[PDB]
Protein backbone atom coordinates (compact mmCIF):
# COMPACT_ATOMS: atom_id res chain seq x y z
CA UNK A 1 0.00 0.00 0.00
CA UNK A 2 1.13 3.34 -0.82
CA UNK A 3 2.70 5.68 1.92
CA UNK A 4 1.75 8.89 0.33
CA UNK A 5 -0.90 11.47 1.31
CA UNK A 6 -3.90 10.81 -0.92
CA UNK A 7 -4.79 14.00 -2.83
CA UNK A 8 -1.24 12.88 -4.20
CA UNK A 9 -2.11 9.72 -5.18
CA UNK A 10 -4.31 11.08 -6.68
CA UNK A 11 -2.55 13.41 -8.82
CA UNK A 12 0.21 10.70 -9.28
CA UNK A 13 -2.36 8.54 -11.22
CA UNK A 14 -3.29 11.27 -13.10
CA UNK A 15 -0.59 12.42 -14.64
CA UNK A 16 1.45 9.32 -14.97
CA UNK A 17 -1.40 7.46 -17.02
CA UNK A 18 0.05 5.93 -19.99
CA UNK A 19 -3.12 5.19 -22.08
CA UNK A 20 -3.73 9.77 -21.91
CA UNK A 21 -0.41 9.66 -23.49
CA UNK A 22 -1.12 7.16 -26.09
CA UNK A 23 -4.85 9.29 -26.82
CA UNK A 24 -3.31 12.90 -27.09
CA UNK A 25 -0.84 11.64 -30.04
CA UNK A 26 -3.44 9.93 -31.58
CA UNK A 27 -5.54 12.95 -31.66
CA UNK A 28 -2.69 14.31 -33.56
CA UNK A 29 -2.06 11.19 -35.69
CA UNK A 30 0.73 9.61 -34.51
CA UNK A 31 0.13 5.74 -33.51
CA UNK A 32 2.33 4.83 -30.80
CA UNK A 33 1.52 1.16 -31.03
CA UNK A 34 1.75 1.16 -35.13
CA UNK A 35 5.17 3.42 -34.59
CA UNK A 36 7.16 2.35 -31.56
CA UNK A 37 8.66 5.95 -29.84
CA UNK A 38 11.22 4.17 -29.23
CA UNK A 39 12.96 4.04 -32.98
CA UNK A 40 12.60 7.59 -34.14
CA UNK A 41 16.37 8.57 -34.57
CA UNK A 42 17.49 11.80 -34.14
CA UNK A 43 18.49 11.99 -37.79
CA UNK A 44 14.86 11.27 -38.52
CA UNK A 45 13.11 14.06 -36.09
CA UNK A 46 15.81 16.93 -37.62
CA UNK A 47 14.56 15.62 -41.17
CA UNK A 48 10.94 16.32 -39.88
CA UNK A 49 11.93 19.91 -38.55
CA UNK A 50 13.25 20.03 -42.00
CA UNK A 51 10.12 20.09 -44.11
CA UNK A 52 8.17 22.07 -41.55
CA UNK A 53 10.25 24.50 -42.20
CA UNK A 54 9.61 24.16 -45.89
CA UNK A 55 5.41 23.67 -45.09
CA UNK A 56 6.20 27.10 -42.86
CA UNK A 57 7.89 28.98 -46.16
CA UNK A 58 4.84 27.74 -48.40
CA UNK A 59 2.93 29.13 -45.57
CA UNK A 60 4.28 32.31 -44.79
CA UNK A 61 4.17 33.01 -49.23
CA UNK A 62 0.76 32.16 -49.32
CA UNK A 63 1.77 29.28 -51.53
CA UNK A 64 -1.08 26.17 -51.28
CA UNK A 65 -0.53 24.17 -54.09
CA UNK A 66 1.90 22.11 -55.44
CA UNK A 67 5.20 23.25 -53.48
CA UNK A 68 2.90 22.56 -50.53
CA UNK A 69 1.51 19.48 -51.43
CA UNK A 70 5.50 17.71 -51.96
CA UNK A 71 6.78 19.57 -48.56
CA UNK A 72 3.56 18.05 -46.64
CA UNK A 73 4.50 14.74 -48.72
CA UNK A 74 7.94 14.57 -47.33
CA UNK A 75 7.32 15.52 -43.86
CA UNK A 76 4.91 12.33 -43.87
CA UNK A 77 7.42 10.00 -45.56
CA UNK A 78 10.24 11.27 -42.88
CA UNK A 79 6.90 10.77 -39.71
CA UNK A 80 5.18 7.75 -39.70
CA UNK A 81 1.23 8.85 -39.40
CA UNK A 82 -1.85 7.37 -39.02
CA UNK A 83 -4.53 8.48 -40.67
CA UNK A 84 -7.44 5.46 -40.51
CA UNK A 85 -8.21 5.44 -44.32
CA UNK A 86 -8.17 8.98 -45.50
CA UNK A 87 -6.12 11.06 -47.74
CA UNK A 88 -3.48 12.70 -45.56
CA UNK A 89 -4.64 16.31 -45.42
CA UNK A 90 -2.57 18.98 -46.24
CA UNK A 91 -1.30 21.45 -43.55
CA UNK A 92 -2.31 24.94 -44.53
CA UNK A 93 -2.43 27.58 -41.77
CA UNK A 94 -0.30 28.34 -38.51
CA UNK A 95 -2.39 26.12 -36.33
CA UNK A 96 -1.86 23.02 -38.10
CA UNK A 97 1.76 23.67 -38.59
CA UNK A 98 1.91 24.27 -35.05
CA UNK A 99 0.28 21.04 -33.91
CA UNK A 100 3.05 19.48 -36.01
CA UNK A 101 6.07 21.18 -34.55
CA UNK A 102 4.54 20.58 -31.16
CA UNK A 103 3.96 16.63 -32.23
CA UNK A 104 7.65 16.38 -33.07
CA UNK A 105 8.97 17.80 -29.42
CA UNK A 106 6.17 15.63 -27.65
CA UNK A 107 7.83 12.45 -29.64
CA UNK A 108 11.03 12.64 -27.91
CA UNK A 109 9.32 14.32 -24.40
CA UNK A 110 6.46 11.62 -24.14
CA UNK A 111 9.30 8.12 -24.57
CA UNK A 112 10.83 9.74 -21.99
CA UNK A 113 7.96 10.04 -19.81
CA UNK A 114 6.93 6.64 -20.68
CA UNK A 115 10.55 5.03 -19.20
CA UNK A 116 10.00 7.13 -16.41
CA UNK A 117 6.83 5.17 -15.16
CA UNK A 118 8.14 2.22 -15.53
CA UNK A 119 8.88 0.16 -11.93
CA UNK A 120 11.53 -1.87 -10.74
CA UNK A 121 11.76 -5.62 -11.32
CA UNK A 122 11.89 -6.06 -7.78
CA UNK A 123 10.00 -4.44 -5.20
CA UNK A 124 6.72 -4.39 -2.84
CA UNK A 125 6.51 -0.47 -3.28
CA UNK A 126 3.46 0.67 -4.47
CA UNK A 127 3.65 1.75 -7.73
CA UNK A 128 2.57 5.41 -6.82
CA UNK A 129 5.18 6.04 -4.57
CA UNK A 130 7.68 4.44 -7.30
CA UNK A 131 6.13 7.04 -9.74
CA UNK A 132 6.31 9.91 -7.42
CA UNK A 133 9.60 8.78 -6.52
CA UNK A 134 11.12 8.76 -10.35
CA UNK A 135 9.77 12.65 -10.49
CA UNK A 136 12.15 13.75 -8.42
CA UNK A 137 9.55 16.86 -7.47
CA UNK A 138 8.20 17.08 -4.02
CA UNK A 139 4.41 17.81 -3.98
CA UNK A 140 3.34 18.87 -0.48
CA UNK A 141 -0.97 19.12 -0.78
CA UNK A 142 -2.24 22.26 1.54
CA UNK A 143 -5.49 22.14 3.35
CA UNK A 144 -8.78 24.39 1.73
CA UNK A 145 -8.74 26.13 4.73
CA UNK A 146 -5.38 27.27 5.23
CA UNK A 147 -4.57 30.92 3.83
CA UNK A 148 -1.89 30.44 0.85
CA UNK A 149 -4.92 28.57 -0.79
CA UNK A 150 -7.40 31.20 -0.42
CA UNK A 151 -4.82 33.44 -2.04
CA UNK A 152 -4.03 31.19 -5.04
CA UNK A 153 -8.17 30.33 -5.26
CA UNK A 154 -8.28 34.32 -4.87
CA UNK A 155 -5.76 34.40 -7.54
CA UNK A 156 -7.39 32.12 -10.03
CA UNK A 157 -10.55 33.45 -9.38
CA UNK A 158 -9.61 37.17 -9.95
CA UNK A 159 -7.66 36.62 -12.82
CA UNK A 160 -10.35 34.75 -14.94
CA UNK A 161 -10.44 37.02 -18.09
CA UNK A 162 -14.04 38.16 -18.51
CA UNK A 163 -13.40 37.34 -22.38
CA UNK A 164 -13.43 33.56 -20.99
CA UNK A 165 -16.40 32.98 -20.26
CA UNK A 166 -16.98 29.12 -21.56
CA UNK A 167 -16.01 27.69 -18.34
CA UNK A 168 -15.51 28.54 -14.21
CA UNK A 169 -12.82 26.89 -12.63
CA UNK A 170 -12.98 24.88 -9.43
CA UNK A 171 -9.57 24.61 -7.45
CA UNK A 172 -9.63 20.40 -6.24
CA UNK A 173 -6.40 20.47 -4.71
CA UNK A 174 -3.23 22.94 -4.17
CA UNK A 175 0.20 21.37 -4.30
CA UNK A 176 3.52 22.78 -3.09
CA UNK A 177 6.32 22.15 -5.53
CA UNK A 178 10.02 21.49 -4.75
CA UNK A 179 11.96 20.56 -7.68
CA UNK A 180 15.33 19.48 -6.77
CA UNK A 181 18.21 21.70 -8.18
CA UNK A 182 15.73 24.51 -8.90
CA UNK A 183 16.09 26.45 -5.72
CA UNK A 184 20.42 26.49 -6.28
CA UNK A 185 19.89 27.22 -9.56
CA UNK A 186 17.30 29.90 -9.32
CA UNK A 187 18.60 33.77 -10.31
CA UNK A 188 17.31 34.82 -6.41
CA UNK A 189 19.78 38.23 -6.56
CA UNK A 190 17.02 39.45 -10.06
CA UNK A 191 14.77 41.78 -8.69
CA UNK A 192 10.63 41.73 -9.89
CA UNK A 193 10.45 38.34 -8.99
CA UNK A 194 6.73 37.40 -9.75
CA UNK A 195 4.60 34.39 -9.18
CA UNK A 196 2.73 33.59 -12.76
CA UNK A 197 0.71 30.92 -14.65
CA UNK A 198 1.70 27.79 -16.70
CA UNK A 199 -0.76 25.84 -18.38
CA UNK A 200 -0.15 22.82 -20.37
CA UNK A 201 -1.90 19.48 -21.49
CA UNK A 202 -2.09 16.69 -18.93
CA UNK A 203 0.47 14.46 -20.65
CA UNK A 204 2.86 17.17 -20.18
CA UNK A 205 3.06 17.24 -16.94
CA UNK A 206 5.05 14.13 -16.42
CA UNK A 207 8.09 15.33 -18.32
CA UNK A 208 7.61 19.38 -16.92
CA UNK A 209 7.87 18.16 -13.39
CA UNK A 210 10.97 15.87 -14.10
CA UNK A 211 12.84 18.36 -15.95
CA UNK A 212 11.30 21.38 -15.13
CA UNK A 213 9.99 24.33 -17.78
CA UNK A 214 12.21 24.11 -21.02
CA UNK A 215 12.42 26.08 -24.00
CA UNK A 216 12.09 24.80 -27.28
CA UNK A 217 14.80 22.93 -29.02
CA UNK A 218 17.80 24.60 -31.31
CA UNK A 219 15.47 22.72 -34.72
CA UNK A 220 12.26 24.30 -34.36
CA UNK A 221 11.33 26.60 -36.66
CA UNK A 222 11.95 30.31 -35.03
CA UNK A 223 8.94 32.25 -36.84
CA UNK A 224 5.97 30.29 -34.95
CA UNK A 225 7.58 31.63 -31.60
CA UNK A 226 6.10 35.22 -31.52
CA UNK A 227 8.30 36.09 -28.25
CA UNK A 228 11.15 33.58 -29.40
CA UNK A 229 12.18 30.59 -27.87
CA UNK A 230 11.85 31.03 -24.01
CA UNK A 231 9.18 29.78 -20.95
CA UNK A 232 6.21 31.70 -21.12
CA UNK A 233 3.85 32.78 -18.40
CA UNK A 234 0.59 34.66 -17.96
CA UNK A 235 -0.56 36.72 -15.28
CA UNK A 236 -4.47 35.69 -15.94
CA UNK A 237 -5.36 32.53 -14.65
CA UNK A 238 -7.36 31.43 -17.41
CA UNK A 239 -4.84 32.81 -19.98
CA UNK A 240 -2.55 29.66 -19.22
CA UNK A 241 -5.90 27.58 -18.16
CA UNK A 242 -6.66 27.39 -21.89
CA UNK A 243 -3.14 25.64 -22.63
CA UNK A 244 -4.63 22.04 -20.48
CA UNK A 245 -6.88 21.92 -23.59
CA UNK A 246 -9.48 20.58 -20.86
CA UNK A 247 -12.72 19.35 -22.47
CA UNK A 248 -16.09 18.30 -21.47
CA UNK A 249 -15.29 14.62 -21.09
CA UNK A 250 -12.11 15.12 -18.96
CA UNK A 251 -12.80 18.32 -17.48
CA UNK A 252 -9.82 17.80 -14.65
CA UNK A 253 -6.83 20.06 -15.55
CA UNK A 254 -3.34 21.12 -14.10
CA UNK A 255 -2.13 24.74 -13.59
CA UNK A 256 1.58 25.50 -12.29
CA UNK A 257 2.24 28.66 -10.54
CA UNK A 258 6.06 29.49 -10.55
CA UNK A 259 7.89 32.19 -9.09
CA UNK A 260 10.07 33.76 -12.30
CA UNK A 261 12.83 35.95 -12.05
CA UNK A 262 12.04 38.58 -14.58
CA UNK A 263 14.63 41.28 -13.67
CA UNK A 264 14.56 44.36 -16.28
CA UNK A 265 11.48 43.57 -18.90
CA UNK A 266 11.73 44.51 -22.98
CA UNK A 267 8.31 45.50 -22.94
CA UNK A 268 6.91 44.81 -26.26
CA UNK A 269 3.50 46.06 -28.18
CA UNK A 270 3.95 43.80 -31.41
CA UNK A 271 4.87 40.60 -31.44
CA UNK A 272 8.99 39.79 -32.86
CA UNK A 273 10.06 36.32 -33.37
CA UNK A 274 13.34 37.83 -32.67
CA UNK A 275 12.60 38.94 -29.12
CA UNK A 276 15.35 37.08 -27.19
CA UNK A 277 18.27 39.16 -29.24
CA UNK A 278 16.32 42.21 -28.89
CA UNK A 279 17.19 42.22 -24.57
CA UNK A 280 20.77 43.18 -24.67
CA UNK A 281 21.05 43.53 -20.68
CA UNK A 282 17.60 43.06 -19.85
CA UNK A 283 16.76 40.01 -18.37
CA UNK A 284 13.10 39.21 -20.30
CA UNK A 285 10.37 39.83 -22.58
CA UNK A 286 6.79 41.75 -21.39
CA UNK A 287 4.47 41.91 -24.21
CA UNK A 288 2.53 44.39 -23.15
CA UNK A 289 -1.65 43.61 -23.04
CA UNK A 290 -4.43 45.59 -23.53
CA UNK A 291 -6.06 44.53 -19.85
CA UNK A 292 -4.08 43.67 -16.45
CA UNK A 293 -3.60 43.64 -12.89
CA UNK A 294 -3.11 46.49 -11.39
CA UNK A 295 -0.75 47.02 -8.67
CA UNK A 296 -2.99 48.58 -6.14
CA UNK A 297 -4.20 45.08 -5.89
CA UNK A 298 -0.96 43.01 -5.68
CA UNK A 299 0.31 40.82 -2.30
CA UNK A 300 2.94 38.51 -1.91
CA UNK A 301 3.62 35.39 -1.43
CA UNK A 302 6.99 34.23 0.32
CA UNK A 303 8.52 37.70 -1.90
CA UNK A 304 7.42 37.05 -5.13
CA UNK A 305 4.72 39.47 -6.35
CA UNK A 306 1.31 37.98 -6.89
CA UNK A 307 -0.37 39.69 -9.22
CA UNK A 308 -3.96 39.93 -8.02
CA UNK A 309 -7.25 40.56 -10.17
CA UNK A 310 -9.73 41.78 -11.46
CA UNK A 311 -8.03 43.39 -14.17
CA UNK A 312 -8.43 46.33 -15.56
CA UNK A 313 -7.29 48.37 -19.09
CA UNK A 314 -3.65 49.78 -19.21
CA UNK A 315 -4.07 52.02 -21.85
CA UNK A 316 -2.37 50.15 -24.64
CA UNK A 317 -3.46 49.96 -28.18
CA UNK A 318 -2.10 49.90 -31.67
CA UNK A 319 -1.42 46.82 -35.97
CA UNK A 320 -2.49 43.58 -33.60
CA UNK A 321 -2.68 43.75 -29.78
CA UNK A 322 -2.64 41.39 -26.66
CA UNK A 323 -5.49 41.20 -24.94
CA UNK A 324 -3.67 40.36 -21.69
CA UNK A 325 0.40 40.34 -20.86
CA UNK A 326 2.46 37.12 -21.06
CA UNK A 327 5.70 36.82 -19.65
CA UNK A 328 8.86 35.46 -21.29
CA UNK A 329 12.12 34.30 -19.89
CA UNK A 330 14.93 32.40 -21.97
CA UNK A 331 16.93 30.53 -19.22
CA UNK A 332 15.20 28.10 -16.69
CA UNK A 333 17.48 29.63 -14.09
CA UNK A 334 14.50 32.27 -13.59
CA UNK A 335 11.98 29.80 -12.65
CA UNK A 336 10.85 27.68 -9.46
CA UNK A 337 8.18 26.35 -9.59
CA UNK A 338 6.00 26.47 -6.73
CA UNK A 339 2.61 25.76 -6.79
CA UNK A 340 0.56 23.21 -8.80
CA UNK A 341 -3.65 23.62 -9.04
CA UNK A 342 -5.62 20.34 -9.88
CA UNK A 343 -8.98 22.32 -11.69
CA UNK A 344 -12.05 21.25 -12.07
CA UNK A 345 -13.13 23.18 -15.35
CA UNK A 346 -16.94 23.96 -15.41
CA UNK A 347 -18.13 24.04 -19.15
CA UNK A 348 -20.91 26.39 -20.14
CA UNK A 349 -23.22 26.02 -22.80
CA UNK A 350 -23.64 29.80 -24.56
CA UNK A 351 -25.59 31.39 -27.09
N1 LIG B 1 1.45 27.77 -21.44
C1 LIG B 1 1.13 28.96 -20.92
O1 LIG B 1 0.63 29.07 -19.78
C2 LIG B 1 1.26 30.10 -21.77
C3 LIG B 1 0.85 31.32 -21.17
C4 LIG B 1 0.93 32.51 -21.92
F1 LIG B 1 0.53 33.71 -21.41
C5 LIG B 1 1.38 32.47 -23.23
C6 LIG B 1 1.77 31.30 -23.79
C7 LIG B 1 1.72 30.11 -23.10
C8 LIG B 1 2.20 29.17 -23.97
O2 LIG B 1 2.45 27.99 -23.74
N2 LIG B 1 2.61 29.66 -25.13
C9 LIG B 1 3.17 28.86 -26.21
C10 LIG B 1 2.01 28.35 -27.14
C11 LIG B 1 2.64 27.72 -28.41
N3 LIG B 1 3.66 28.62 -29.03
C12 LIG B 1 4.28 28.20 -30.31
C13 LIG B 1 3.43 28.42 -31.60
C14 LIG B 1 4.36 28.17 -32.82
C15 LIG B 1 5.07 26.78 -32.79
F2 LIG B 1 5.88 26.56 -33.76
F3 LIG B 1 4.28 25.78 -32.95
C16 LIG B 1 5.71 26.51 -31.43
C17 LIG B 1 4.72 26.72 -30.27
C18 LIG B 1 4.74 28.95 -28.09
C19 LIG B 1 4.19 29.71 -26.95
C20 LIG B 1 2.26 31.10 -25.11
Amino acid sequence: ESQLDLRVQELIKLICNVQAMEEMMMEMKYNTKKAPLGKLTVAQIKAGYQSLKKIEDCIRAGQHGRALMEACNEFYTRIPHDFGLRTPPLIRTQKELSEKIQLLEALGDIEIAIKLVKTELQSPEHPLDQHYRNLHCALRPLDHESYEFKVISQYLQSTHAPTHSDYTMTLLDLFEVEKDGEKEAFREDLHNRMLLWHGSRMSNWVGILSHGLRIAPPEAPITGYMFGKGIYFADMSSKSANYCFASRLKNTGLLLLSEVALGQCNELLEANPKAEGLLQGKHSTKGLGKMAPSSAHFVTLNGSTVPLGPASDTGILNGYTLNYNEYIVYNPNQVRMRYLLKVQFNFLQLW
